[PDB]
C-alpha cells in the first residue's frame, strides 16, 4: 500500500500531501506533468521521461530545483520508502506560490506513487470504439497540465458508446487523443503518425523505433483527416497502454474490429523495448 | 489583514488553506475561476459574477455544492469575518479529489480574499504599450483555469517592452488578452469589439450598457487584425482595470499614446454603473 510522496524534495506521509491554494495549478492551470511505469524496482526509460520534464519545464520557464540525478535518486529513494517494485509515478512541477495568482515562482514539485493500473498493457484482442472530435491542444509539443478539453469530453465520448477520442486540428489534421499518441497502418504496412503539433510520447518513440528495426515504412507526415479511408489499422501508444488496437472510429470498423496484424507486432517488440531497457539496469 | 479563506463552506486561517495533491486542477488543471472586487462592504454586480460561474461551472459539469444564494451568504460571512469592506475575492471550482487522476468528482470550492488591488481602477492617462500574439484560448466562453499561455508569455511581453498582449486568432481575428477583453474606437466614435470566441466579461458587459445608454454605436462583431489602422482609440476592460487607455499595439502608437476621448468618458461611465450598482445595496 503507498505510504509516502514526495513534494519538493519532502518525504511526506499520502494524506499529509498537500498545498497551498495560492499554487499557480489551482488558480492558473500553470505547470507541466510527466508519468512513467516502475517494473522489477525500475523507472521503465527513465533517462527519456526525465529529459522530457526538463524540457517541459524550460518552455513554461519553470526551474526544477535539484539536476536530473537527484530527481532520479528521490524517485528511486520513493521507491524504496513505499517497499514497491512495481508502480505508476507521476511528476507535476507547479508555477508556484505566486505573490499575485499570475507570476510564476520557485515552482512546487511533486512526486507521487501509484500500483501499476489494473488495465497496463493490456493487450485486447478487441479493438477500441472512439470518436474523432475537431481540436488542437496549446503547446502540444509540452506536456503541461491542461486536460480540460479531454477531460471535459468525457460525457459526450461514454453518451456516444466511445471510450477515447483522436483531436482532429480543425476537422483536417489527426493529432492525438488528450493523452496517447495515434497511428494507421496502411495496407501496404507502412505505418504512418503525426509529426508536428503533438506531444512526443516516450512509447510513440520506442514503437517507431522497433517498427523501423522490424523493416516497416514509418512516416511521420501530416495526416489528412480523409486518409483514415486508406488504412488498415489505428493503434494507440501511452505509457499505460503500450500499443491499443482501435477497432472503430466514428462510422468505420477497423478490419472486423479485432487487432490487425502489425498493431499485434508492434506489442510484441514494444515488450520487447521493456524487457531490453530493464536487462540494462 | 486577511485572515481567512472558505474552502468547501468552512472558514480556514489562510495558512491552514490546502488542497491533497490528487486535487484535478493540480493534475489537470481542470477547473472554472471568477473574480470580482468589494468596495462599501458589498461585491460588486454579484449576481452577474454568479450567474457567470455557474455557466462557467455547468460546461465543464461540476457541480457547485450550494444554489447561488448560499455561495452569496458564504461570501458576505467572509468579508464579515475578515472584517473588511473594499477587497478582491476570487472564487475557484475545480475538478475535485479524482480516484484515476482524470475522471471529476465532487468539485473543490475555494474562496480566497485579497486586500483591493493598489491598481484598481487607475485609469492612467498614458496608454499601455502591447503586443499582437497570434493565439486562440479553449472554451473560451467559459472562465476556465487554464492561462498557461498568457502566463508563459510574460517573459516575452517583459522583453519586448510591452507590459501586455492582444490574442490574434490565427494572426487574423482580434479576441482578447489572458484576463482583459478588447476594445477600438473608430474615428466616427463607432465602438468595435469581438462577439465569438472570446469571454463575456461583466466589465466589457457594463461598458457596452454605458456605451449604448451614452448614444454610441456599438458593433459585437469579427475584427480583421487590420482594422486596427482603422481605429482612433483601444482599450481593455476588467475586473481590475475597469476601463484601461492601451497608447501602443507593436509599433503603432494610438493618437498621441495618451488616453482618447471615448476611453475617458467610458471611464467615467463605468464609475457611474459602480455607483449606481452600489446605490442598490
Ligand atoms: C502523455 C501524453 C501522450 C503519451 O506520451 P507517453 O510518453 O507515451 O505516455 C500523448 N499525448 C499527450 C497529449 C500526452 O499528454
Ligand atoms: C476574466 C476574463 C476577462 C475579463 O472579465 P471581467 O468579468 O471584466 O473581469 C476577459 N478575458 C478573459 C480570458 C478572462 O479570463
Amino acid at each position: 500500500m503507498i505510504k509516502y510522496y514526495n513534494i519538493n524534495g519532502q518525504q511526506v506521509p499520502v494524506e499529509n500531501a498537500t498545498l497551498h491554494v495560492s499554487d499557480l495549478s489551482i488558480l492558473r492551470g500553470y505547470g507541466i506533468f510527466d508519468y512513467f511505469l516502475a517494473r522489477e524496482g525500475h523507472p521503465l526509460f527513465l533517462d527519456d521521461y526525465l529529459n522530457r520534464f526538463y524540457r517541459s519545464a524550460a518552455e513554461l520557464y519553470l526551474e526544477i530545483p535539484f539536476d536530473k540525478a537527484e530527481l532520479r535518486r528521490q524517485i528511486y529513494a520513493l521507491l524504496q520508502a513505499n517497499e514497491v517494485r512495481e508502480a505508476g509515478i507521476i511528476l507535476v512541477l507547479t508555477g508556484g506560490y505566486s505573490p499575485d495568482g499570475y507570476t510564476p515562482v520557485n515552482p512546487n514539485l511533486l512526486i507521487m506513487m501509484y500500483d501499476l493500473p489494473a488495465s497496463a498493457w493490456e493487450f485486447s484482442a478487441q479493438g477500441i470504439k472512439i470518436i474523432t472530435h475537431p481540436f488542437q491542444r496549446e503547446l502540444p509539443e509540452v506536456k503541461t497540465i491542461n486536460y480540460s478539453t479531454g477531460i471535459r469530453m468525457l460525457k459526450t465520448i461514454k453518451e456516444r458508446g466511445a471510450t477515447d477520442l483522436i483531436y482532429v486540428d480543425q476537422g483536417e489534421w489527426i493529432r492525438e487523443s488528450a493523452r496517447s499518441n495515434f497511428f494507421l497502418v496502411m495496407p501496404d504496412n507502412t505505418i504512418v503518425t503525426a509529426d508536428e503539433k503533438i506531444l512526443w510520447g516516450i512509447t510513440r518513440r520506442q514503437v517507431i523505433d522497433a517498427a523501423r528495426e522490424a523493416g516497416y515504412a514509418v512516416e511521420e507526415r501530416r495526416i489528412h483527416i480523409t486518409e483514415l479511408d486508406q488504412a488498415r489499422e489505428a493503434f494507440f501508444t501511452s505509457t499505460i497502454k503500450g500499443v491499443m488496437a482501435i477497432g472503430q472510429i466514428d462510422d468505420r470498423v477497423f478490419g472486423d474490429g479485432t487487432i490487425g496484424k502489425v498493431t499485434q507486432e508492434l506489442q510484441d517488440l514494444f515488450v520487447g523495448k521493456v524487457k531490453a531497457y530493464l536487462e540494462t539496469c
